[PDB]
């Protein structure tokens, strides 16, 4: 077979942030069996955005993750029908963007239908400043439960000044079709804005992600 | 600018768990007396997936008893009006994201209501409707950063006996600058008054005042 | 019966804040039927106490709430065999305490057998700076959750320049004996420190307590 | 250094659980270059433990962690004064335990003052009903803020039935000496409870460890 090495991303992203509302749709491609995508991405409503552009990168398919027959894909096995995945993300100040995302796919490109409402994002922190540089490497936590598979990452985006600022991370992921549970295990992450241009209307996106088994 | 009598019309867009909906409703109240009630109806994502509770506190405070012991935020605020966003964690995982950006025509509060669920578990009492009720509450309210905050506590009382926490973080932001005032409470009770079977049709009362406190 | 009007009160807590023992006794009176008390507090060990001395206040019986006749006592039902409380305070920026308190009855006192352990508290806070003034009147909400009473309220501490510091109280209370339970209520709460020496080496406590079931 | 391939470890904890005290001390030994660590633990307070022992297992040195040399090892420069490490473990049924650890060097044995005092689990709960197994690979996230170390790892105990039972880890590492800092990295953790008597009155502990940088 269903996924090719390459395959493409067509997507659309509409949400708020603190009652702001903005539209984003984005363009991409990426081998997704060693877990490599980029993407360029957009600003089509709300422009220009008035916060941090990386509390979104993130919400922009775990099927580009290097998975090891070790580990049972949840991911690539949902295909063709696809699935769908809800998120909470809780930064340390309060700040909390819950989103959703609901994949298909049409021939060689997945397609994202994204919601995602970021509130109580106060008015001097660092996301309302736009004051953050960088995602850090991530390890996601993935356990079943209930039938589905969930995520768990407390990771932080990089200050400008020094220091980190801290967001807890709760994904529970949906197949479609009846697919096999896997084991308790990790996903690296790294995602990376790198290029853009100074309202972030235009921004080239890329992650890396594979999936382990814990120290071996 | 705020008649003893206020009428109230709003439409509310959301999503439960990446599942839409839309909602809108007419209502009036008293807000020197705290007291309201509204008629609301369901026009799209019908019939609702989920206990109609979690959007029911959604759905002025304004509308609150105030004693001039109390800076009174919100009818200071008016008639340009404020907005509020708002947190509901639930104790299982589900959070519920809402904002409101409130303005007034006349005699009657427009609202434009957001509302998102996610990470609600299927086996939970919001995803099979085992919601009865929200109980009183009593609302923290304290000054952050130039803004008005409004902190809870409070649980929903589940069908076969037992309490369904939930955490209420809230931003008020006024769209003029006012008056702010001291840490108080805001005691709360919500309830629904009469409903249809899947609560297409659903009739809301909420009484609310003010207090410094035990005195 | 069993409890009389006016009863005394004399308690021994020990604990640790940040990982720097300390210990504290004290003596007092209340009205258990008026809802007030009030207490002196000495400190004997880890002193003088390089924290803000309001965190442990809150630790220093719910006893001490004017009940009403239409709600059902569960505190000054399970004496004079007494009960025992479990409680955390989470603090918001990220300090945690952790304390407990067994509590006996001996003719007309109380005696109380406190563990204190806070963790995690920034040097640079209003607790390891002592920049903490008093706690707001609070509202608990109590509920029956399997089998036991427990009590939840969010709080604040008022800081320097007017500022606020929040903290949620998770109390489990615990009966020795079986005694009725109560219905969903809540306990009005105001404690504040109406004298110390400077080092708060020694502390006179107040606090009066009712309790109600809410809006009508 | 004065911190050998080959070190051995002593240590003596006191503590409570839901207001039951109890204590047990413990000698192994360990390879700090290799992140390897064994002990021998025996409960001497606190009668047969009503709660599951996995709680306590990772209050019982980021020393033992492999690191490679392009990240500074915190931990072995802060010796030979030594460190303290402070933590704060929430469980997702609300139960949390909260511990500290002072640790000393002597000659070549690793000397531990540990603390840990849980409170609130639910008798319903996998703690009180001894339903745990095993603690799973984490992955944990240290970084630096305002001049000391941090960790943040949240992670899960896989539980009898098959299921999971997460957990919130928030710990400070503070040198004794000032030592230099290091950037946002990583340590793989793997620890297990590898023998033990019917009531764990005797538990063999073991953990590996292993520092890495994230996704390159």
């Amino acid at each position: 077979a269903v996924i090719k090495p390459d395959m493409k991303i067509k997507l659309r992203m509409e949400g708020a942030v603190n009652g702001h509302p903005f539209a984003i749709e984005g363009v991409g491609l990426g081998k997704p069996f060693e877990g490599k995508q980029s993407m360029d991405l957009k600003v089509k409503e709300g422009g220009p955005l008035p916060f941090a552009y990386d509390i979104l990168t993130t919400v922009f398919n775990r099927v580009f993750a290097k998975y090891p027959e070790n580990i049972v894909d949840y991911f690539k096995q949902s295909f063709p029908e696809g699935y769908s995945w809800e998120r909470s993300m809780n930064y340390e100040d309060g700040g909390i963007c819950n989103a959703t995302n609901d994949i298909t796919l049409d021939g060689d490109c997945y397609i994202y239908e994204i919601r995602f409402d970021g509130v109580n994002f106060p008015a001097n922190g660092p996301v309302m400043q736009k004051r953050t540089v960088k995602w850090e490497p991530s390890t996601e936590k993935l356990y079943v439960r209930d039938g589905v598979l969930k995520g768990d990452v407390n990771t932080a985006l990089s200050l400008e000044g020094g220091g980190h600022y801290r967001c807890d991370f709760k994904t529970t992921y949906k197949a479609k079709k009846v697919v096999q549970l896997p084991d308790y295990h990790f996903v690296d992450h790294h995602i990376e804005i790198k290029s853009h241009d100074k309202d972030y209307s235009n921004v080239n996106l890329h992650e890396h992600a594979e999936a382990h088994s814990g120290l071996p």
